[PDB]
């Protein structure tokens, strides 16, 4: 059963524009959204439709990139740092609700490498 998304605005927070986060839009997370790999993390997971009823007894802080393209078409973030948790959070959730070897998995590790390689090197202020 599904418990809602995570939240893609919040007034309460403090919004913020930045050329890094700017980058992580239109370079970072467009770039990897076109990867063979990229589907499963493209939406939350619905765990219903999919029936892994044990996805949310397991994960307890949700994410994809689905998610983190709406936050940051929102300005929700305050820094690039904040967005690169995001998506290191996708990825760490995978690598704990499966293990090593998995079809799933392999998926993961080869979109990290790229999203790596993308930040290695980001624009400066
Ligand atoms: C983030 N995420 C997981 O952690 C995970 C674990 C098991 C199953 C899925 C996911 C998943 C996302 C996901 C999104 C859309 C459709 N289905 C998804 N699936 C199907 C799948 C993908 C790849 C391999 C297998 C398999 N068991 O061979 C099954």
């Amino acid at each position: 059963m599904n418990p809602p998304p995570p939240e893609t605005s919040n007034p309460n927070k403090p919004k913020r524009q930045t050329n890094q986060l700017q980058y992580l839009l239109r370079v970072v997370l467009k770039t990897l959204w076109k990867h063979q790999f990229a589907w499963p993390f493209q939406q939350p997971v619905d765990a219903v439709k999919l029936n892994l009823p044990d996805y949310y007894k397991i994960i307890k802080t949700p994410m994809d990139m689905g998610t983190i393209k709406k936050r940051l078409e929102n300005n929700y973030y305050w820094n690039a740092q904040e967005c690169i948790q995001d998506f290191n959070t996708m990825f760490t959730n995978c690598y704990i609700y499966n293990k090593p070897g998995d079809d799933i998995v392999l998926m993961a590790e080869a979109l990290e490498k790229l999203f790596l390689q993308k930040i290695n090197e980001l624009p400066t202020e």
